């Protein structure tokens, strides 16, 4: 597994988390989520009417005993071993297409690449990414041809994936915009945040709005909620998100948020879930960014965080979020914050790790907590 990080990035991990930790982690970084977390949006349905609903359908969704409005899946797999040579001819999936095969989802035509020449319908094949990567094995249901040459429909039907997660974009229950799919330390973070009906409220990078619309319907669908991000088409998304979910609690304000401080506003709570490295995400089959997107991304980071600062009121509160694991983006980029009048402070909610010698900040690891790689820092604005 540990190939799918270049050698500098695997050192890194060595030096920053120890030889024995930093392979437990890249190791699970190539797995999907164990728990596969869905947000209940409390503005229109109860935790378990939702579950009643869920059941219908034959999924089997898990209460959490720490969010009320948690729900998560369990994860199946792996179906096969990470050494299976399949005797199969081979369907090559772009990148995208293959992250989602891996996961479970079905193989559709614009996702092929390349094929064996052999491939006539209903033959067993195997699903490669484009490096080779076995992502699945399935029954073709076109051609050869019309694998390479349609432009929409079912190309492989996936029916043994090397790991299961329950699609959910294509359910009654979504679509009434019951729930809204978010990992439980994204969840986490907007907890944290604590927002009131009173607070002048500012997510700098909402888009695609999962922390906006917790927030939402954490204040019951009362107050305001500014939600910044740099393209209209990435909040034409979350609009389509908003009105899904029943949300009449934000106002959309596309800008640079990094020139902040333009609006005449002193917020009260700031959430920044700010661009990373995404170091953390998963799965992560291969992964591309490395050492200097690091540095440049946490450069990057500092005048989204020195934005925040000067937009807050004094006894204000930020909070802090990546979903990267290096030390850079994450303890780094808050010794800048308290270079600059913040101050840490305890999270309501505390469930994952200690920081990189730093005690208040909350980290998530794969191999400890199930989840995806994340950093939550909570500060307060002591003085300018």
């Amino acid at each position: 597994y540990l190939e799918a990080f270049p050698k500098e990035l695997r050192e890194y991990y060595k030096n920053l988390f120890g030889k024995e930790e930093a392979n437990k982690i890249m190791k699970k970084l190539r797995e999907p989520v164990e728990h596969y977390y869905i947000r209940v949006n409390t503005l229109k349905i109860s935790r378990e009417k939702l579950i009643g609903e869920l059941k219908k359908e034959g999924l089997k969704p898990l209460r959490s005993p720490y969010l009320p409005e948690g729900l998560y899946f369990v994860r199946e797999g792996p179906n096969f071993s990470d050494d299976f040579e399949p005797k199969l001819p081979v369907v090559v999936a772009n990148k995208y297409a293959a992250e989602s095969v891996y996961q479970g989802a079905m193989l559709y035509a614009p996702g092929v690449l390349k094929a064996d020449k052999n491939i006539k319908e209903g033959d067993e094949v195997q699903i490669r990414d484009p490096k080779g990567l076995l992502v699945g094995i399935g029954i073709a249901r076109m051609d050869y041809k019309e694998m390479t040459e349609a432009t929409r429909g079912l190309a492989v039907e996936v029916t043994l994936p090397k790991f299961k997660l329950p699609s959910l974009s294509e359910l009654k229950a979504f679509e009434k915009g019951y729930f809204y799919p978010q990992g439980l330390p994204s969840m986490v973070t907007a907890r944290v945040l604590e927002p009131k009906e009173d607070d002048v409220i500012i997510d700098m990078a909402a888009a695609p709005g999962g922390k906006t619309t917790h927030i939402a319907q954490l204040l019951e669908n009362k107050g305001e909620i500014i939600a910044i991000d740099k393209s209209k088409n990435r909040l034409r998304k979350m609009e389509e998100n908003i009105k899904r979910l029943g949300v009449k609690n934000v106002k959309l304000v596309q800008m640079d948020a990094r020139k902040l401080p333009d609006l005449g506003i002193k917020a009260d709570k700031i959430l920044l879930d700010a661009p990373c490295t995404a170091l953390g995400v998963r799965p992560k089959l291969w992964e591309e960014r490395t050492l200097k997107h690091i540095e440049a991304t946490a450069r990057y980071q500092r005048a989204f965080i020195w934005a925040a600062i000067k937009s807050l009121r004094r006894g204000g509160v930020l909070v802090y979020s990546t979903c990267t694991l290096s030390y850079e983006e994450n303890e780094g980029n808050v010794k800048f914050m308290i270079r600059k009048g913040m101050k840490l402070e305890e999270q309501s909610i505390f469930i994952g790790s200690p920081g990189i010698g730093m005690n208040k900040v909350q980290r998530f690891y794969p191999h400890k907590h199930l989840t995806q790689g994340f950093f939550i820092a909570k500060l307060r604005k002591v003085k300018d």
